[PDB]
């Protein structure tokens, strides 16, 4: 799945980026079964003050998580996953929840490419892991915590 | 709402960013009834030349707005909201309509959180506010202008 | 369409940006019939290290393409389009296919604006064009390469 994380520049240090990305990947794989390496966490940093809420300019603390998922998961499980991301980014980034916004958008996997391959749907992903395999299977194996 | 606003770097001065964030905030609350403080504006600045149209590179004038809503509103009203955003950002930012792109994507409210809480349905944002935590109500009340 | 392209900073030379944008514009125009100038390519550069896969930080090579489309096109056509984008970007940008992710999201044409004007349905693009103002038509005609 793709996790766009919008943050102000220099609110997350390198270690805190590694921590938040770990937490998000851990939550996603824990709740969906997705293989670790399929989770992109992609940090979009902008200068603090680029964020407005109700027209009031903000400091550097607001974190917005735009998660792009395959269609096919239950509303209950998406609710759990988003809450757990709220909690776990609170902890990893060591920031209060009030600054955490979380949105999941869903597409058909048939229009979703990861690592250059069309995603299967959660009716697969164990079987899916065949692929352009070898160079591909092994390129994925490394991008795992 | 979360409004992603993609613009070329330092094309809007901070004061102009404030003006565009108030155009958008005012538009969403006027047509939807939502609070003021629920409107996030997140400016993504990239250097000029990053926007290509028909393969032709651009200067710093393109504004692209990706507004993320929860589902439940009519097409008629969404068109009115997008049109008003086109016009009022044109004035606040001092840019022509021909440079303005606006896209609304919709999600179920149950898979969208912010200020650390799951959104309600568009029918009734008063309930949700009065039922939130007191510390959270007060933090949201600070982001209103 | 708007094609959000997430890239590592200063990994694409200006000419490589022109090549990637042209590759995506030509793919969309060729496979769908839309006019050249309707293809927006928006490059979002972040410093290498902002991208995590399975919790592992990457060098400056991961590319993610988030395409924003109107509704109405078939899964077959979207699949070919995503595949063509993967291949044509792999060559234009000189990147391996395993570094390429592509996601298409779709909205109703009535909640979508380009050049300050409401998009039509995909069965409409030519009839749609001629009735735009003569200045809006001509600003569009220059955005063709």
């Amino acid at each position: 799945p793709v996790y766009m994380v919008y943050v102000s520049q220099d609110r997350l240090t390198p270690s805190a980026k590694h921590a938040v990305a770990k937490a998000i990947t851990d939550a996603h794989r824990g709740l969906t079964g997705t293989q670790h390496f399929l989770a992109q966490v992609n940090f979009q940093e902008q200068p603090a003050g680029n964020v407005f809420l109700g027209g009031v300019q903000q400091g550097g603390d607001t974190i917005f998580v735009h998660g792009l998922h395959r269609e096919g998961r239950s509303a209950d499980l998406k609710g759990q996953l988003a809450q757990r991301i709220v909690d776990d980014v609170s902890v990893a980034a060591e920031i209060d929840r009030k600054h955490i916004w979380v949105y999941f958008g869903e597409m058909p996997a048939q229009q979703m490419v990861n690592y250059g391959r069309f995603l299967p749907q959660p009716g697969h992903e164990g079987e899916w892991f065949d692929n352009l395999s070898s160079d591909e299977r092994a390129f994925m194996e490394t991008n795992v915590d």
